[PDB]
This record gives C-alpha cells, sequence and structure tokens, in this order.
C-alpha cells in the first residue's frame, strides 16, 4: 500500500513527523509492512469544497487486497482522524477513493507484483 | 463528485471564479447537491501530450454512479467547452478519465458512503 | 496511453528530453500512435517509499487495453529504467499503478472513444 492527500493546506502546517507518522499508522491498518509502504502529501493546492476553500483533502490508498466494506470504514475513521488533528481539516471535508489493485496490475523494482 | 484537471497552462491563465463556475456547472450536469462537489486545479505541470507541450489537460472525474457511455460523453462536452473557453486548451489535448466509484470505496466524513 | 510520475527528485534533475523520451519509449511499449500519448512528471514532492525520503516515485500508467500480466512486467522494466537512468530513482523505490480503462470512461474531444 500507498497513501496520497492533496490539500490546501499549506506546506508549513504539515508537522515534521506526519509522513513517518502515516507510514506507521498505514502499517499498523494494513498488516502489511512498513517498509514497503508508500505516503506522498501535496500541500497548498488550488481545490474547493462544496464551492468553499476552507480546509479540504482529496485523497487515495491504493492496496493488493485488505480493501472492502468494513475495513474502508476503520481506515476512513483513521485517516480522516490524523488528517482532523494533525493538518486541522474537518472530517466532512476530505474524500479518500479506495482502490484493491490486481498484483498484476502493480508495477515495482522493473516487475510487478504477480 | 470530484473533479480534478492538471495543466501546463500557468495559474495566472486560471481565472479567478473557476473553481466556483466548475463546482456549479458540475452541480447541475451530475445533479448532486453543490456542497458536496469537489474541485482541483493544477496549473503549471510539466506535461506534454502528443510529444509537444502546447496547452493541454489531464484530467478526472469520480462519482458514485452517473457515470456512463452517453453520460460520459456529455461530462466531456460540458468540461473540455470550459477548458477550451477558460485556459484556452484544445479539446483534443485533454484526456478526462471517468470511475465509478462503488460507495463502499469513498471514504468521507469518518466513514463511508456504504 | 498516459503515464504520470510524482516524485521527490527535483525538477533541476529532470533532463531537458525526458518528456519526449518517455513519449517516444511508451509508442515503442504500447504500439500506439505519439500523437495520443499523454505523459506527465511532477518533481519535488513530499514524499517518502518505506519511511526513508531517498529518490522515489509513484506512477500510473492508463491505456485503453494494451494492460494485463506480462505486459505490465514488460512496462515496469522499461520504466523502471528510464527513472533510474534520467531521474537516479532506485527501481525497488518506484510503484507504478496499472489501469484498463475501458473507452466508455476515456473524455477527449468533447466526447469519449465510445
Amino acid at each position: 500500500p500507498m497513501f496520497i492527500v492533496n490539500t490546501n493546506v499549506p506546506r508549513a502546517s504539515v508537522p515534521d513527523g506526519f509522513l513517518s507518522e502515516l507510514t506507521q499508522q498505514l502499517a499498523q491498518a494494513t498488516g502489511k509492512p512498513p517498509q514497503y509502504i508508500a505516503v506522498h502529501v501535496v500541500p497548498d493546492q488550488l481545490m474547493a469544497f462544496g464551492g468553499s476553500s476552507e480546509p479540504c483533502a482529496l485523497c487515495s490508498l491504493h492496496s493488493i487486497g485488505k480493501i472492502g466494506g468494513a475495513q474502508n470504514r476503520s481506515y476512513s475513521k483513521l485517516l480522516c482522524g490524523l488528517l482532523a488533528e494533525r493538518l486541522r481539516i474537518s472530517p466532512d471535508r476530505v474524500y479518500i477513493n479506495y482502490y484493491d489493485m490486481n498484483a498484476a496490475n502493480v508495477g515495482w523494482n522493473n516487475s510487478t507484483f504477480a
């Protein structure tokens, strides 16, 4: 797994430690090893949510398995929680798209996972 | 629904009001309430279309339903007409990837939509 | 096709010619006409792979067909090799997500391809 957050929150409001905290929490939540987790934060974006430019986020979580109805609900709680606490973004201004990737459709180290 | 555009056009060519205009036009086109529509514009990108770096765009529209053959063609006409009129990007240098998201694979407000 | 690379490598490390080379090499690999191929490179990103901020990349390749077990392995070797050679990113710090798009879900030139 890989997690991307795009946000209008400015770069200086992103705590040092944030990427490393995302990595560790995602390891716990997904059961995958932290050494294979990727995280990407994109601040200072030009975006609106409901026509307003108060803090908001558009995110994604890609995983080879560990995606489904109950799991995505816990991920959303965890992730919205982190975004609320660390970036001061309200949970109702965050979308997270979940993608269950086939191992054949993930490239890594000159090959794929299948 | 959420709409993202990445483009090589500079930020200063993005008119003021463009995010509001996208929000209102997508609200009408999708039928979804405006307060839930998210829009994201990413100018000044390093990109090329057909090997040429004249103005271009790579876009996404995600929605829980309201995605399909005829509807997608209609969204493309709407959206390419906005990009052409507002950012001066020729419609034949724009791609829009459409994603019909399962409600269970969209996180929002600490949970999902299923 | 369309290929997007996101990376923490700095902008000044992306060689002139890189987008053309990607274009040409993707034409060769996918067999599609160069004029349809879109490429997009986003340097200087805040990102981590395995908790480390050594050079890394998160990529996508979208195509209408020409995605599959063996083809994806071949694309990963090609694109990781370019990333290693031109941006100095180790292949084991690159993820590439592959998307086989339905023609109906690709907008272009006021319409879609289905």
